[PDB]
């Protein structure tokens, strides 16, 4: 399904990152946030519901969307809670992709922003993430 993404926070170095993915491509979007709040949450979801068309979020932590700031954006944005081994595989390779380039970059955020862009731009055969999301979304646009 098209619209459904999937968003959760990891932890690394005593940062918080936050990785969404797009369940049906793999490609993936995240930034380093000061500290896992929902008021974080809420701008993450705002900024993604702007960029590619968000019709329902899962996570593997449910409790993250419970505040008021969270629900806030979601009724704003019109998205939804998905109420139900593609996620597994893009953290731990996120993870494996962020510890090679780590000597590149000075800062984790830096890195964090190499090993996505490694991510989506990796052909799997066999096209790549990026290529996959904007396949599925042209497509899903004409009807």
């Amino acid at each position: 399904s098209p619209g459904i993404w999937q968003l959760d926070c990891t932890h690394l170095e005593g940062k918080v990152i936050l990785v969404a993915v797009h369940v049906a491509s793999g490609y993936i979007e995240a930034e380093v946030i000061p500290a896992e709040t929902g008021q974080e949450t809420a701008y993450f979801l705002l900024k993604l519901a702007g960029r590619w068309p968000v019709k329902t979020v899962h996570t593997d932590n449910g409790s993250n969307f419970t505040s008021t700031t969270v629900k806030a954006a979601c009724w704003w944005a019109g998205i939804k809670q998905e109420f139900g081994g593609v996620i597994e595989s893009m953290n731990k390779e996120l993870k494996k992709i962020i510890g090679q380039v780590r000597d590149q970059a000075e800062h984790l955020k830096t890195a964090v922003q190499m090993a996505v862009f490694i991510h989506n731009k990796k052909r799997k055969g066999g096209y790549s993430a990026g290529e996959r999301i904007v396949d599925i979304i042209a497509t899903d646009i004409q009807t």
